[PDB]
């Protein structure tokens, strides 16, 4: 209901230490009003079991959504002491279904930015990160992260590298951990040359090619530094549920090498 | 302090004229009456409270124009005041001598010098006077006088006999409360508040147990409040005797109500809450106002028609029906509303309902033309006397409600109207159908039934009846087929030689029956048969497995075949052999004493006798299905409660009575009951309640939970003290059997690695500081003590041992890279290694194996780590400096966790593969796949647990492999932030148990061979921090496990290495036994 | 046949018997002396004549047909045998009297069962003699345990108090079985009782005095087969039916007919000791019942009972 105010229930949460939960953040001075009505109409349309309907609180800038002790999400507008920058803030716990609760908020995070701010892409994206419990915690631009996801290695600190961590924990949208079982890109069965003989056809994301994945020859689309892992993911969305035998079915994906895998015939 | 005050009880019947006597001198109507001030209470109308709740003189008041026949009338009320105070003055007034001729004067006159002043079951009449009218008189006046001079003579009678005179004095502090409940303005005037009211007079009578109880004792002897003491409004809720005494006699004014329709007036009446209201329906029943039906219905016994409604009953011929009369002088007040009472359960069936109807003085059931039953009172002309008759058919069933009938009627005037036990038992019998019944005495029947015989006619012996049709109750014809005796199967002699044991019932033998050793109890010539019957009606619908069972019984020669122990008592057990009390014995016999009481607590009975005397043991064999059994059911060992001699048994007596019980089996030797052989300390000790420490005190080695329970049992207050129930649920857990001890550490000590010394001492590193301090733990003497040696955080220690050169050393690695090494045997032996370029994550000791942050594995040569600045065999590269080594691993090749990688060893040490894990993340979840190794186990496969996970992944080692994965929330979340689901330690045993710790107070027992759950340990302490196996002094192999407790407490928990088994083989020992107490009850 | 015999108003019969051979001879129990009644079945006729000073309390037939002749004896409460020839009813014998009252007769030799627990045994053609001894008398009971059941089904089953006897063709008590042991089943008003009906085939049934049920006996190892519940049955049809059992009758194909104290007549089948068919209000109190065959052979149960203003009635039912 959009008649409610913007207040903020001190409600307590599971996952009470800086390890148990993700958090997302997105800067913007300001997000006007209706903004955050476009917002909560795409927030609800989570549900995690469709790769349930808890005792959500609608917060008017944000919603508490509850879900279960095991996987909740918190998604809402913040303002800090002395940062008059407004920013959006995402908690999910530090586990799978955590992850695919934050995925599908931030695709539907990011399709309203497309939506509610067509071309503006302000918007900055910041992982917040600790490497102890209890400790305050720092931001990754992701643009950064993304450089450092390409090497596949955990954030080392140069000053002191016994602490690393996880780039998955640090940001687990990055990393396609919460897709379907049947579509995570098995790295030992795609036989992919990515040679001009397997070259098919291409797109504005790049070019398409041929491998053997798995034996069988399928279609490969190459994210070729044409806003690749973004668009990948935006089409896997696409491609779930999307099920019919005149289409192009989806043969795993594969986020290291922002390869989508399809259908070859 | 002398006080003055004494009650006058005024009793008559209606239309006496007693009030206006009281009037004329000066329910219930109570004023006081200042002469010496009398509390006088004038039982206006029917008021039961003479029976329900019965210093006091009494005043009978009758009216002389009715003449004798109302003289008689007053046999109840004489009877009943010395039912309750034979030693009670009795004054008797006849009234209206004015309408009253002389002639009925002097006839009266000579009825009472005739039938109760010289006669024995009245309460000695002490005077009497005749009075004309209540507008005054020179009667009146001695009347007067004699009421006075007869309450000094009886205070000095009771100076004779209780010690008390009419200025007795009593504590002053008693005097006041009187003056204080005086002073009370409450609505519904229900005291709780009395406490409160303690506090407000100061704190007088300040012995809550004993002078708060005799100050109660008081106010309701003395006429001032009422507790009401099994009712759930009795204790705490002291009520003014106006509103009970008026409420209840209103309801019953204002004949089978529902008792909704009695809630619906009553809520307009007095808004009593419904707790109340439930409680007030239990007071009217108790005071013989209403009497539940069914669950919806009240009887209201007064007022019952007294016109016996027509009923015709089935079965004609004499031979066709059993008839049993009981004699009388008359009925007790309140007879027939208890009877009654009493005679609305009967069943046939309990080893359709009935078509019941009442006759106030009567009731007839009727069930079935096969089986139906009336009782009710009868008078025949020229007999004086009063009567019951009981009508059941001549068949099985019949009997079965005869038997049930006729001990009601005698358990009724046994506990209520005692004196009586007069009561002339006749049996109604006849020789041929269609003539009349003759009668014979129950005494003479049971002449006969000793000899077995037919009923013989004297006269012509072609006459006889079979006893039995007579009198079924005497020959036990109404027993379960299942206890019937065999004679062909009991075996003994009753001879000197089998003589197991005596007492008031006659005497115990040894014997046989079906093969089997039984017990025989003989009924030789003691009040028998009834209290044969007695010991029967207890002993059915009994039906516990932790109970002494009854194997058939048998009126030929009087007995009750009863279950033989084949161990005998305990107590003989504590004195004459602590080998077979083992640990699993023990606990063992504390269940099965803990079901018994359970089952009779619910049963409604108090046992009120719990010594090792009573317990009986079936054999030793640990692991039976029963073992221990409770004697007889139905000294110095009292609970401190009970043993004032002022209160009122109930379960938490029982349950203090166990309390000691099992303080005595804690302590084997029995020290407590050698105790008694000096019973002027024992006693008192017990009664101090100030009981030593089991362990400190008797040498006995600890048993934590127990320990406790004992403590918790054995409380001063009641109402503190744990119910039997939970008792029992207290007692069913594996880990009460399993955890031996528990050793708490100082305040704000952290530990964050621990050693064991294989030889009994743990030494202890501490993280709490930032400084190298070493702690160390003796376990013989949990002795304490620590010393700063290092100057970085100790991280990891590691024990080399040298039996060949008979020396062992502690080796220390911590954050500053070095390696101290200090001898065991003399701590200023201490040296440093050649630092290492990182610092120290792991150690393993035969070589000294380092690992190092920077993945740097150090191997050192087994006897050179003596020296001083001594350098390693050989070095190896494994990981870098952001993959540090975290895990070495044996169970001779090495295995261990690198960052995400595991590698193996040869004893060349050279690496056998590299098997990375990163894998893994096509299953679960990247962030619990992509993490740093905390822990390998190794086993047939590898167990992997990474910093952070909640899941553990099961590899195979021949493959390399990921073979399953082991979900730890999974567990938890079928158990209803505590429960995080991470993964602390993993501890494998080579009988298929996996024990996995995890963030908070939990730890799981896993299958091995089943990958299952076999039970969650649990809210042991704030989070669990280490692991270990390790084997004590003792030889015994036991698991150490380390926590925090935050208040920053830690502490190191002893586990009884055995505990996944016990978990299951306790499990099936409860699931048994839980079979056979309903195949028990079941089979009745 | 079923043919419903109906005698005159306030008759009364004591005992009964038969001439195997069509005609019942009956014992006046409505008079205070010992008449003897006779019932034509051929002419549906009846008559009497008096007998004896005390009442009749059992009759037997005597039948010596190498004599060509035939008696009737009179049991009767003097304890008196008088011996009528019934081709001349007033040719008439007498036995040695008992020493106490007869319960039961039985005839070759004549069996007494006496009250005092005797049993005479007379000789078959003593029958002919007036003040004649008896061949032999045993020594069963006494005078609190009366003998009354004599059947033979060729040993002789005795009903004797609460014991069974077998005797021998010398009259030797071959077998002894105390019933008292039964009052483990049932119940014991029921289990101690007098006997007073023994049938006898491949097992025992025990009617006792009194008694709703009937106990069933292993003669080859004397001990409880089984109980026959005939109140049960009565519970099973949908104080005039007390289930007490009157009288066991039972022809060689099973069939046990249970004639109760009430109007039903239990038809029972002892290969499964199963109920066929119950005889519903055949009179308001069945008194005994006798197998016999009719002048034309034809099978017959003599259904003998009250219809209670005594209404005797015979019922010649069709077996
Ligand atoms: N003639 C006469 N009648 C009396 C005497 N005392 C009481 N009664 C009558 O009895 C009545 C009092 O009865 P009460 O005491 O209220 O009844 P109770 O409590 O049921 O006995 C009054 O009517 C009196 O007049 C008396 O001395 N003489
Ligand atoms: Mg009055």
């Amino acid at each position: 209901p959009s008649s409610l105010s913007d207040h903020r229930p001190v409600i307590e949460l599971p996952h009470c230490e800086n390890s148990e939960i993700i958090i997302r953040l997105y800067e913007m001075p300001y997000f006007p009003m209706g903004f955050w009505s476009r917002l909560i109409n795409r927030l609800l349309e989570i549900s995690p079991y469709m790769l349930l309907r808890p005792n959500r609180m609608y917060w008017r800038q944000g919603i508490y959504l509850n879900w279960s002790p095991e996987a909740y999400c918190l998604v809402g507008s913040e303002v800090l002491d002395n940062h008059p920058e407004s920013f959006l803030k995402i908690t999910v716990p530090s586990c799978r279904k955590g992850c695919i609760l934050l995925g599908q908020v931030v695709d539907h995070i990011d399709s309203l930015m497309e939506e509610w701010f067509p071309g503006l892409l302000l918007l900055k994206k910041w992982a917040l990160y600790s490497f102890n419990d209890g400790e305050e915690h720092q931001k990754i631009l992701l643009d950064d992260l993304m450089k450092k996801a390409e090497e596949g290695d955990l954030l080392v600190n140069p000053d002191q590298p016994r602490l690393t961590i996880p780039i998955s924990q640090i940001a687990p949208d990055l990393i396609l951990a919460d897709l379907p079982r049947n579509i995570m890109l098995n790295n030992d069965e795609l036989e992919f040359e990515q040679a001009p003989e397997f070259l098919l056809g291409d797109g504005s994301f790049g070019s398409v090619y041929r491998a053997a994945y798995e034996g069988e020859e399928v279609a490969v689309k190459i994210f070729n530094k044409h806003t690749s892992l973004r668009l990948l993911r935006q089409e896997l969305v696409v491609l779930c549920h999307l099920h019919h035998p005149s289409l192009i079915s989806l043969l795993a994906a594969g986020i290291r090498p922002r390869m989508l895998v399809m259908e070859l015939a």
